[PDB]
């Protein structure tokens, strides 16, 4: 039935897991023909447990069946390519720390205390948590990278990066945007406000070590916003605009890098459940970032779209 | 893209815990029109979070949008009903006890310990967990009394239980199958064997506490095993059904009452893996229930199809 395949869908999500997490998928590279007796030898696994996974994946449509060997389907070729978004989703969002806040959801629902899932599952916030995990903060900085390669060529050409002098990317983390952004826009003051452990040095970069709730330095002709506001409730995502507004000078614009919910959104919709469980964060409306950036004596001057879901908003002062 | 909503379906599953859950579904009984902000107060519920909930229900087709109010999809009504099958499918299967078993699927692939995701999860077996927590043990009691609700009309549609004086259901729980059978087929001596604290008292059923690994009592003239040879390697199935022949005189019958792996039978793929997590189970060919039975001293003499899933084998002595 229609019901009883919604119901058991996570189980498609795990089993994709275990197959890149165990090292099943490596096998399968460039459409290779894999004899399951000789997986089973080489990654460890009992026979009759492998060979049940695979059927499971072979009827969720990952694997094709050719009677004593599989391959992994053209369709999903890019699970066998550890670089790929699909490979680096897989090995963040469904890690357990990721997995395990999904089942307190309902809870967070109905505690109305602000807390979200992950919170209740972890004792502390996702930042705080990512923080203290060496292996989750890679994969989480290996997916921002991934992302900062997608969008970058598209970003650079709706948008003249190259009429601002000094730059600062607010919440940046690695900064792998600015550097994909140095590469090609040339003698600029690029800079990177986050919260560091140990201030990361690049060439071409300035590392900021800052809390964007509290301040943000002034002295800069492009304040940028990517992935942050939609971290954050309405008077949070207040307050960052508030201290962008108090860092201007006359000339100077922010420009949010954001998914944006939209009347025919389908992606982001889907999504915007994921920022409740993780951050008690939110996608806005076009409506509700106007909303946010008046009560921040800012105002929108452009939008543009790079794709489906990303969007850049350009704010000046009110 | 087919993989990235592969990888992306575990949402689908808790979005569906989190709608019955909280008990929003209940609003919807009956086909009934629901306001989100009058929902939002039966509830106790966040507007905005219980709104953004729907848009996410009505993106994956739980919910249907009719003007400013929400129906649940004829398809879906069961989860209006909280004692549905599916309801308490989703109240135990996605609870976190559940759901965070399968964060230990990887590493129990690669352990061959013969130890299951939930054991190492939970450092103790399925039905220790249920043993040491009373409201657990219930819970699971409820779900299999529905099970037994749903299939008990077409097991008495082919299957003759008249013929039997004294019957035994072995691991038969709180007895939900034999309650019911004893409604149309009277003047049967009834008996249930499990794993009690409290031995139920209901009429004059036999409730025995024991152990099938360990022995079965002589003297009936029907064993029946529904739904225990699915949480059971080859060897300890093997043992169960030896104990069975130990304790059968001539004449007596075993009937299993188990779904069957078919090709394509998906809800038994599916349920294949769940076993494997829960219980270092599995879902089973005829073929293979027929050598479990050799192996016992038993032969197949009937086999009948209850629905696409549910199969009865009637094995008797070898
Ligand atoms: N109080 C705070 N002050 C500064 N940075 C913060 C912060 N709270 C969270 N952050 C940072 O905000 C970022 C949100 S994730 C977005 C990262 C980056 N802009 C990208 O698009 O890839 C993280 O890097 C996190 O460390
Ligand atoms: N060693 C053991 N001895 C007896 N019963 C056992 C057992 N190990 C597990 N069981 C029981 O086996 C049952 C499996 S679940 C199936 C229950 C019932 N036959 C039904 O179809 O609804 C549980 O009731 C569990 O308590
Ligand atoms: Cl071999
Ligand atoms: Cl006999
Ligand atoms: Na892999
Ligand atoms: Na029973």
């Amino acid at each position: 039935s229609m019901l009883a395949e919604l119901i058991t869908s996570y189980r498609k999500s795990a089993a994709i897991y275990a197959f890149v997490d165990t090292g099943l998928s490596i096998h399968f590279r460039n459409g290779a023909y894999v004899d399951i007796d000789e997986l089973s030898r080489q990654c460890g696994i009992d026979y009759s447990r492998l060979d049940r996974l695979c059927d499971f994946l072979i009827e969720i449509g990952i694997l094709v069946n050719h009677g004593h060997k599989v391959t992994l389907s053209e369709e999903c070729s890019a699970l066998a390519d550890p670089e790929s978004m699909e490979s680096l989703m897989v090995k963040l969002e469904l890690s357990p720390d990721y997995w395990n806040a999904w089942s307190m959801y309902p809870r967070s629902l109905l505690e109305n205390d602000g807390k979200p899932a992950f919170e209740i599952t972890h004792g502390k916030s996702f930042f705080e948590h990512l923080a203290s995990n060496k292996l989750l903060k890679s994969n989480f900085d290996s997916l921002m990278s991934k992302v900062s390669d997608k969008i970058i060529e598209k970003l650079l050409d709706i948008y003249d990066f190259g009429q601002y002098n000094r730059i600062l990317d607010i919440g940046g983390g690695e900064g792998s945007l600015l550097v994909k952004m140095s590469e090609k826009v040339k003698g600029k003051h690029y800079a990177v406000l986050d919260r560091y452990d140990e201030i990361p040095v690049l060439e071409n970069i300035d590392f900021i070590n800052g809390d964007f709730l509290k301040v943000i330095p002034s002295g800069y002709d492009l304040y940028i916003l990517k992935d942050v506001i939609h971290d954050w409730s309405d008077n949070n995502a207040i307050l960052i605009l508030e201290n962008c507004r108090k860092a201007m000078d006359n000339g100077s614009a922010v420009l949010l890098i954001s998914m944006m919910k939209k009347p025919q959104s389908k992606m982001v919709i889907y999504f915007d459940i994921l920022m409740d469980v993780l951050f008690s964060g939110k996608e806005r409306y076009l409506t509700e970032f106007e909303r946010l950036a008046n009560q921040a004596g800012l105002v929108i001057q452009d939008v543009k779209d790079i794709d489906e879901s990303y969007s850049i908003i350009q704010l000046g002062i009110k």
